[PDB]
């Protein structure tokens, strides 16, 4: 074993992955602002009701979904380079379809309805949440196959 | 020894793997801040609409919570994994103590700003917010470090 180039790789890998978990905690924080949908803190450390002031709520996740982008932007891995320019561009459908409906999801007063429409993956149509489920997915793609390689460098260690 | 290396860099790599997921729930909450007062606008940039702060701030609550329940979930980082823990713990206390201002309809631009926006010149939250950023910034130090010196190992003669 080539101790010197399995460290290399080993380490590339590992900051590969590194990135790629980045992104998919974001996504993953995108999924926990769903559940604050027409909520506000309680005092008893709950979250109550409160319907129909989104907006802002909305306008965190798409920012979020920018940088999300950003990372995806600058990030490059052999057969990762599809799989990270195809979450990129699901990245971007994410974040033009919530630009797409400003109608309804930027302006004063966004309805629980509408903003479960955007980010709530339980949802039942589209206003986003359709790209973030396939943008999920490409991400996890993504994971799987960088996981893989790390595995596969670390083995050659034997 | 290859064997007992090779164990050290797979347990430092899923470690920081999971500091690193953390960090970035955090990273996610300065990016809500952004988002203060704030609606999406048709050409992509945020625009104005002050004063309906209170889901968003549900939301960074939320994530808040995630962040210590990932971290209960964590050799050699005892202390600072401990560290970080009771920093999230107080920053989602302090969110909640402060819902009289921060849980109300049309919680303000200003309001928010004192609980989630660092370097906020004008404290119900960030002081909180900081000290957890800083205490993950520590325990990320102490994986990442972890790491290196066990593939380190690997070409020592
Ligand atoms: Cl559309
Ligand atoms: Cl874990
Ligand atoms: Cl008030």
């Amino acid at each position: 074993p080539n101790l010197t180039e399995i460290s290399k790789k080993i380490t590339d890998s590992n900051a590969v992955l590194l990135a790629v978990k980045e992104v998919e905690a974001l996504l993953s924080s995108i999924d926990e602002l769903a559940k604050a949908i027409g909520k506000k803190i309680k005092n008893d450390g709950s979250l109550g009701d409160e319907a129909n002031h989104n907006e802002s709520l909305l306008a965190g996740a798409y920012t979020i979904s920018t940088l999300i982008t950003q990372k995806l932007s600058k990030l490059n891995g052999e057969g990762l380079k599809e799989k990270i320019a195809a979450a990129k561009k699901c990245s971007e459908e994410f974040s033009t379809k919530l630009k797409d409906n400003h109608a309804q999801l930027g302006i004063q007063g966004v309805t629980d309805e509408n903003a479960k429409k955007a980010i709530l993956k339980a949802n039942a149509k589209d206003k986003g949440v359709e790209e973030l489920e396939k943008l999920s997915g490409s991400l996890e793609s993504l994971s799987k196959a960088a996981k893989e390689m790390l595995a596969n460098s670390v083995k050659e260690l034997t």
